[PDB]
């Protein structure tokens, strides 16, 4: 046998809950007995998602706000870390279009694979590692941290609790900083502006925000959790058990056996309220990018709980000109985060950078082929002094990386990629 | 039993071959019984790897030139389907860089599982599929055909003839088009624009030619298959075995037991003289765009071959401005196409794309946050006007189909996705 | 632009819903011009779902019953076929259990990714392919049909009825010949004979037989859909909207908002009526195996739909002597196929199977080393006698079946497998 | 900003080395500074890499030998501990034949994608960790590891030394304790017990067995570097650059450039003694499980290599009862273990259990139905006496311990699954 891995005990995990002022708002309806006794002999210790769990919460008190775009590649993520971003947002809808298991183009209504996401955090984390062993052989130490942290989508779950237990539980087996999850029946998930969406039950939700948890305490790891409400345009709750539900009940029904309800800011807050103990960020859709609306929700919810800390969608979702003007959209971020929006992402940035910059390059070729590519390598070469570079392909995958390792294996190879290469000569 | 599926006859296999126009100048040296043994007792139709192999065989015939980009993902295929090209081009390098099935990033060093290519060249039919289905609901037009032939990566195989059989076998159940093959060691495997390839003898590419079209024999379908010699810079081969090589081979050997060889034209225009009976096209790699070479090639195959259809890789491996003025770069292509260039490419065009658009909005995005992405998203609604579509994301990726699909099982179902959503009430 | 695969006319669909007796006793709530508005311009076509789906029906009427037991490897149904059995079952339970794509262990919860059964299927039929290959190269008719039809579990859906669609889209492309679909919440999908099931409405579940039919029409294949209820056992229901349902609701709710529903073998009986129009075969979940229960089941049913054709799960989950003597255990399966169900299948055969031998093995080799061993060989050899072949393990993989394809490459290859073996010299 | 997987320094690495009494006679011709160059700002834990490594060196020493069977599903891991054996063997040969990633059934010939291995491993050690979990919550401690280290089959790396050192990176990341490499060109490699093999020059495996160190290494973990080498009936081999080869160079060539090589004994024991300081166990392939044979290769290797530990396959390749009487075939491991092999297994055994096992239950159950189920039924009743523990599959697999995750989070769920379960009422 061995003591590599032994499970902390009981006394040792309690004592954490009640030591560390990361637990400080946090409850638990479960004992730390109940996580020992689920860990079996051996526990696998999760470098990369503790790290980044832990990078991510002093992030979000060390900074005015964390800002992310949503990576669908991992040379997506290399690149904002490589702008200066600090953080990324993995986005379930960029993973349904292009980025899935089934290898389908899907709308965001969890049809996809349930281990999608999962395998594109851990896609995500090994293209920072590259970049990071790249930048040390190179002497890069143009960023300080390469392994910025990853929050990704944990959707409606994939079904009950034990599928939201498993997901969050890949998801740290992959290396996540922080995970979502949304009120939504997962049968009938859609994305949060789409339309026909349908809420479950304000318990049902807090039985997934405590599986969510209880499979990051297990995983041994402080995986940051954030709860969403989808109540502001949700028109439909699959059932009225729940008495803090029944006010916006409206006794009509669907006839599939849906329950209609009276959506708004309204129920969001009281949602909210309810998942605040069990949410380390909270967050509710909307339906259009407005501050007024975003000081209302965080107002109502910091009555109650003063350090609650809030996200924000800046989604894609919005035709953004059509209901703000310059002024306001410049300043929209920097005033959510005074409202205590501590984490705001544009869900689909990497879904329209790819999908325009391809179809621009593509029309242009079309019309006059080399000339158009070369505008883009020539706007890549000035790049470079804001930092890219990508216009080393080779390096940039870590053909050096791969030359080192050759020639540490056997100095004398003949066979190694970068001397000899056009990009030596050329670039 | 049933005849779905039944193999055909050798008689019949045979009278194909000797009156179909597309084995005109094909050379195989196995028999059509050889082929008939090695189906079983039923062949597999596939769909996409006929129809495709077919389109691509006809537009090289009937276009002046087949050009095409690199696409790594689903959606980079069908933005340059809708801007106007004919082709897809699937890029190992890019597959190596960001989009295989290890998870992680590698130089194009053949490092990546077997199985990688195959799994992209499914992964965009099945994107072209999902845009030509949503083409139909909306009643688009405008582009005439989704399902543009994919030409994909086979690089050097992957080990011996047998790893090549199962290679072209995968990318064909993948429905793939058209597949190249390069004359290097497998395991020693480099970009073309890389230092450190070792060439294997002309006769064991021979053999590789030959194994790619007896795969697609026996799965039953005219995949157009592409010859690729690395001799204009490697200076190392396997081996002095062959005949044809002994002429360039210097004596000197390598500590691996490699043996120097002369480099250059020379050996090129031998080995594609060589392959010429087995390709349907010629290419080779060089480390210059430079039209007099490319002349000069092209010249002498066509000596000895006049029919014989070349391909070049107008590569970003190359720094064309150093090298090129904007009036020779604007005309590249089309001199190409006049000399029996046919099928040109940018390899890389995805990886750039990608990478440079995302710095560039990450870089925005870090100081001036939402502006950034809202320049982007205006960019995306100017573009319209030339065609492009994603700007609506929702249906973009199949919303509108899905709630097709939904109807047509429920036509009163209440949870539908686009009735009410921001995308219908926004844009 | 191609004619291959190019869609057929409403018409031409309509024409084979009317005049083909495959459709005899089928309702479709949606249209022949439903189904070509989802077909896009070009319908792959799926040989391996279409031969086995028509060779299944074929079966289903010919023999007095079709039986089979749950593989979960290739080789394992390679061997069901091998020993003369006709189809193949493909458990879901299996696949949670010990090949899901999540590489975990699971319970038979619907906690494994939705594509994990459609790959299995792909590698079944992969595994018979190769199987038939070797055979035709052995010169071994043996075994007359290698591709037996394989029926696989669609479980709840993993979700609303696109998850439904996408499933039956995902397991037909992998060439499925049938599959079964059941009444269950699939949040709280169950084994049959797990307790705490949960019931959907019984439109619902034709919602969900509906999706599954009308996949298999835009995919152009007449698969075998089969509907399973788990109302035997089952004492919630999600909800009490379905009048058909009504009568077997208590009125007593839960906390998560579940109506008690009365469970036996009436709720079964009439949810079969209400399946019958939508279901090819029908299947009844029980708890004991009794002649007695099945007999009362089909009479019922057929009373109402005198050729509905019927399922019977052999369920391991029995203990078959607490409940039976060997006398009717022996007639068993005969007396099932008498009262219609002509499909019958052993869910967990290959769990048992595979975990015993592997136990029974190893057990010997602990305490008695190579003894243990050689005595499993010798058993193969006896075997022999039967019809048994992998005793010849090299040949059983494929090796003269690729030898062959590198002869036919190069007749003179020095590296073929087979010549110089040890399978050669010592068997 | 973080500290959490921060590289140890040159100097305790290079302490390590020096004091540790696990890098006794290990020669690494890279250095110290040579790794930490490699590990990039983070190093990843690899627990169960670690923990199998360590344990595995311990029982190797600790234990009289350690004996292994070929695993390739993780419940046949399971039964493997659960019926007392301290190892466990990942056969190549069966990955290839029933468990790779392609899906397809191939010879063993290096044609599977190259993560199929690491996958194995992963879900092996997924599938012990499940039982170790339940076990836990059962209080079984009737098998006192669980995790059984895992050794695991690494062919011929699939290419050069950068293949071989993603291999071996892989098979970490997946928890593997051992991995063996052999002296064959990946591009024709055979199993050890076919013919048509080629070695590739002495140097070469070299390289290859230092880069497979540089890879646990670098990942810092202390992983079992298992050397194997083909010499005993490979009449090829690709160069004759290396002068300890040239001896067995006797001058013919083939049409590929190949170079005849006289095998034996001979070669054998001069590749083993330049592999020995490389290698943690020694390995030698043979045509016959001979005891002298054994004897004379083990001697002649001790004597220049005291220490040096050995390992040897009882090859189900081998017709044993063909060349052994029950007398010796009952000492053979016993014997093998006092010449110095403390690691033996059988490569083959999951196949064979697997095939045969179900080809007697198909056989039967072809003839006699539910007769021939209840019978195997039976023998897995009969074995709850010798610990056998499948028969209650449920709990087997885990329903017991997610009933508990269940009910840890929400304590009155009214849909777990073991409560009124067919097992809870009948077993
Ligand atoms: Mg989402
Ligand atoms: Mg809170
Ligand atoms: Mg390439
Ligand atoms: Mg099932
Ligand atoms: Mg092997």
């Amino acid at each position: 046998m061995s003591v590599v891995g032994t499970p902390k005990s009981a006394e040792q995990i309690q004592q954490e809950w009640d030591t560390n002022p990361r637990w400080k708002d946090v409850t638990r309806t479960y004992s730390a007995e109940d996580v020992v006794a689920l860990q079996g002999s051996v526990v696998e210790e999760h470098t990369l998602a503790r790290r980044g769990a832990e990078v991510l919460w002093e992030q979000l008190h060390d900074l005015e706000w964390v800002n992310a775009l949503g990576a669908l590649t991992g040379n997506m993520a290399v690149q904002q870390v490589r702008a200066g971003l600090k953080a990324i947002y993995l986005s379930g809808w960029q993973v349904a279009g292009d980025a899935n298991l089934s290898g389908h183009t899907y709308p965001d209504q969890s049809l996809y694979p349930a281990n999608s996401v999962p395998q594109v955090v851990r896609r995500i984390n090994n293209a920072l590692q590259r970049a990071d062993q790249i930048a040390k052989i190179e002497g890069d130490t143009s960023v300080e941290n390469w392994l910025a942290p990853i929050v990704a989508d944990g959707e409606a779950g994939f079904g009950g609790a034990l599928n939201v237990y498993e997901l969050q539980k890949a998801l740290i087996a992959a290396g996540v900083a922080g995970s979502h999850w949304e009120d939504q029946l997962a049968s009938e998930k859609k994305c949060g502006h789409l339309g026909g969406k349908v809420l479950i039950p304000t318990q049902q939700h807090i039985r997934t925000l405590t599986s969510a948890r209880l499979a990051a305490d297990v995983a041994d790891v402080p995986t940051v959790v954030i709860a969403r409400t989808d109540a502001e345009a949700a028109t439909l709750i699959t059932s009225d058990v729940d008495e803090r539900d029944q006010p916006f009940i409206t006794g009509e029904r669907t006839r599939e056996g849906f329950y209609r309800t009276k959506n708004g800011i309204e129920p969001c807050i009281a949602r909210a309220k309810a998942y605040a103990p069990f949410a380390d960020l909270i967050w509710m859709e909307t339906g259009t990018p407005d501050l007024e609306a975003a000081r209302q929700f965080s107002e109502a919810v910091k009555a109650e709980y003063p350090d609650q800390m809030l996200a924000y969608n800046c989604s894609p979702s919005f035709n953004w000109k059509k209901h703000l003007d310059d002024a306001t959209i410049a300043k929209f971020q920097k005033e959510l985060a005074a409202m205590g929006f501590k984490f705001q992402f544009i869900t689909l940035a990497g879904f329209h950078a790819l999908n325009y910059s391809m179809f621009d390059l593509a029309y242009g070729y079309a019309q006059n082929q080399m000339s158009a590519y070369v505008e883009l390598q020539e706007r890549e070469f000035a790049a470079e002094e804001r930092g890219y570079t990508a216009t080393k392909h080779q390096r940039e995958v870590g053909a050096g990386y791969f030359d080192r390792i050759a020639t540490t294996v056997d100095p004398n190879s003949s066979t190694t990629a970068l001397t000899g290469s056009t990009e030596e000569g050329q670039f």
